[PDB]
């Protein structure tokens, strides 16, 4: 089976009498009832909670500062108010960006929350030697990234148990990166990849974001897809407990390059990647800020008949 999923905000546009019904009845892209933004067949939760997050720090800046149970308590109303079937069944995204749960991979704008870290320890304890410090950082913060992920996962499990749920971009690859250049994943993140069973094994779906960038060759673009496809898959056939499902996120405007919808040629071969390799189908997501307007809805709505829509289909 391979699942197409409508994740693109098309409902800003049903004020304007654009419903996008061509998206299941043309291209057979699995969409919500109604064209809703969130509905049976998928539903995206956007920073959901208060985690902890460094913006002035929210909720502690850092996990091991943050303070659990009020984010537990906001997660469960955002996710009551938003998805209020308690039956539904569809993909269920947690969209949580502030901070990997991995003390290393918080790189470059990710860095202040590892300098955070060592600081708080340093305040609690300035005659530990430097190493200790260190290591007491990265623990704890590797301890309640952990906490609050996996708790806030157990919790949409157990209140919508009929979905299938996964935080959006995990797991994360870093391929075509400085310090990885080629297409293969980081070698180090793929080993932490492993380890976090903890994560993958709860989650139901992996969801690695594949936003292909301008500046890169076609054969770069196809590269980066796969890359991250098949380090879901690793994980996806990993995993002792079982057989998640791999739907890759997918935009259709370039990530460093946000104005510009993806080309023809980018759309055939990298939706051919997704699927040679195997994965269960994917996700296709749009921004708010591309479609809020009747004319950007018509302009969407013109590049999902000439481009999209039919590289989709097939």
């Amino acid at each position: 089976e391979f699942n197409v999923y409508w994740n693109v905000p098309t409902f800003m546009c049903h004020k304007y009498g654009l419903r996008f019904e061509e998206v299941s009845e043309k291209y057979g892209i699995l969409q919500n009832w109604m064209d809703k933004f969130r509905g049976e067949e998928i539903a995206i939760l956007y920073d959901p909670g208060m985690f902890p997050a460094l913006l002035v720090a929210r909720n502690g800046g850092v996990p091991q500062l943050g303070n659990l149970t009020k984010h537990l308590q906001v997660f469960r109303d955002h996710l009551i108010n938003q998805i209020p079937d308690k039956s539904f069944p569809g993909v269920g995204v947690i969209d949580f960006e502030s901070w990997r749960p991995i003390f290393r991979q918080n790189w470059a704008s990710l860095q202040p929350y590892k300098k955070l870290s060592v600081e708080v320890v340093r305040r609690e304890h300035p005659f530990w030697d430097d190493q200790r410090v260190e290591q007491e950082a990265k623990r704890r913060f590797e301890k309640y990234g952990q906490l609050f992920m996996e708790e806030t996962l157990k919790a949409a499990k157990r209140m919508r148990p009929a979905a299938n749920w996964g935080y959006y971009a995990y797991p994360y690859c870093y391929n075509l990166t400085p310090n990885q250049p080629s297409a293969q994943c980081e070698a180090t993140t793929m080993q932490e990849n492993d380890k976090m069973s903890w994560l993958f094994e709860s989650e139901d779906v992996l969801l690695p974001s594949v936003y292909l960038r301008w500046n890169l060759t076609s054969g770069e673009r196809v590269g980066l897809v796969g890359g991250r496809v098949k380090e879901a898959l690793r994980i996806a056939r990993q995993m002792t407990t079982s057989r998640k499902k791999v739907l890759p996120y997918y935009w259709y405007k370039y990530q460093d390059r946000r104005d510009t919808d993806l080309s023809r040629a980018d759309l055939e071969a990298t939706l051919r990647k997704i699927t040679d390799l195997g994965a269960d189908g994917f996700i296709i997501w749009g921004s708010s800020d591309d479609i809020n307007t009747k004319a950007k809805c018509l302009q969407f709505r013109e590049y999902l008949n000439n481009e999209l829509g039919p590289a989709v289909k097939r």
